[PDB]
């Protein structure tokens, strides 16, 4: 009886439509989940202010998922200490049935409300913590178990899921409902609802991290220059932001062991090192701050 | 710096040159108006997308796989779509496979250098026995990914088919890969931010490359993912109210024609609404070419 798992009555005729219309169709779908997420803006506005403020307590953000959900999950958190240059600690991506369950199917692993607490506590989970619970049907146990756990120790929950009142919302302390509609075929909510949890948790990590100082302007200066596209986007960034040439950037960069946004605060401030470092720590790491006073 | 001023993926959004000013419900705002321009960017893509599942749906049919590469983002949004593949359609393993540059290391964080390393996606290829039959889909943002060029280019010299999805225009990529697919999302906002719109974009057309094969393969009954085979327990369950919500029959029915199909699901779904039997209904539904509703005319 779940939204979830409702016929879509516009692909009923989906097994004898040619390939464009049924790639029409799904793109025509696809266009619901963005106006879906916009019911929500302001509870994931909620979400992420909350966020922000564990972070600034020494707490972790924790996503926890079945199947697609928690590889979605994974998928997010992969990308932060690259992007935002924070450790992997900062954003975990718990799914059930562990590591090989990014790819392989974990029989039971959705069911196992026992696991979730091993996963948890194998993780020193905390008050201090958040936790996402990610499910597109509001029901999967093992991220009931896991919200009604982080709840226990006063931690802040948030639940994400497609169906309206589930039962992770009603645990949860936020529940973030993206009402995207039956999906194309029929219970395939890797679809839709798999789209709309990309969404919102690409906002609840870019939006916090943002808000940490971990970027300045729309610059992503606390990138992590891993190969040769990273290492030419951070010079570029040097250069960007400071108006210097390319020499200056590499030089500096260097300097500052490939920290662009050090390099920024050395170059703008004509600090050294040292002090740029202790100036940037004196103030969060938020460059601008640190460049106002 | 280098030629990325070129690319819009690295090029800066006007919308969001304060974002780190802005307060976290403009932030979010932004995301989602933002967002709403990646549905729109495929909507230009379907003549193309649609071009690439034909030719997905012949692979298939000629013993053939799907096979995913990228780095990033782009190789664990590829290694995301092929893992619900047996699951949600009921196929193996092999039909559908997701490569990522840097193998399982690069699947929960950066390998370092492993997009740039056009020698080791020959191996990863080889190593799964990439053939002619099968569809290379190269995946990558850039558009310019020397890993997933390499791969291209291999799987060209193969006679294979190939496809990219990039988001800059006349890629590289483009030009080797025989279909090309253009998501232009537009820069993102948080520049070179390529998991977000880009990422978006991506797992959209995945999406359609498998939904829409497996559609085309005849695994459906209306909007009902029906080929399922009870080899098990929990497999029964599903295949029972499969069978039951496709021609609403009751339990009994369904857990009776079930056995008498070798507890083919789609078989039974046939022989129920036909009212022949197994193996009259089995040669009427291959005429028809596993298409259950073509069959049953
Ligand atoms: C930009 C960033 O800081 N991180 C992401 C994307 O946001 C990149 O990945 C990192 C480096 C990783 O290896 O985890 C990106 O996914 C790859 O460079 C693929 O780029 P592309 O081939 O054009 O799709």
């Amino acid at each position: 009886t779940l939204i979830t798992e409702q016929r879509n009555p516009n692909s009923v005729d989906i097994d004898r439509q040619s390939t464009l219309e049924i790639v029409r169709l799904m793109n025509e779908e696809d266009k619901l989940v963005p106006l879906a997420i916009e019911s929500c803006l302001p509870q994931i506005s909620l979400a992420v202010e909350q966020i922000v403020q564990a972070f600034q307590q020494g707490g972790r953000l924790i996503y926890i998922g079945a199947g697609t959900s928690g590889r979605l999950g994974v998928l997010d958190a992969s990308e932060c200490p690259p992007t935002f240059g924070v450790s992997t600690e900062m954003v975990k991506g718990i799914i059930a049935g562990g590591e090989c369950a990014i790819r392989h199917p974990v029989e039971g692993a959705e069911d196992n409300t026992k696991a979730v607490l091993n996963d948890l506590q194998s993780i020193h989970f905390s008050k201090n913590d958040v936790l996402v619970g990610i499910a597109a049907s509001g029901r999967t146990p093992y991220v009931i178990a896991g919200l009604q756990y982080a709840k226990s120790l006063g931690a802040l929950t948030i639940s994400i899921a497609s169906n309206p009142k589930s039962e992770m919302a009603e645990i949860a302390d936020i529940a973030i409902e993206t009402i995207v509609g039956p999906e194309i075929l029929t219970g395939s909510s890797r679809l839709k609802s798999g789209t709309a949890q990309k969404m919102v948790l690409n906002m609840l990590t870019t939006a916090s991290m943002i808000l940490l100082g971990k970027c300045y302007e729309n610059l992503m200066v606390d990138v992590q220059a891993s190969n040769e596209k990273l290492k030419a986007r951070a010079v570029r960034i040097v250069m960007q932001a400071t108006d210097c040439n390319k020499t200056l950037a590499e030089q500096t960069l260097l300097e500052a062991d490939q920290n662009a946004k050090l390099a920024i605060m050395m170059i703008l401030s004509t600090l050294s090192k040292s002090e740029a470092k202790v100036l940037l720590e004196r103030h969060q790491g938020k460059l601008r701050n640190a460049l106002s006073k």
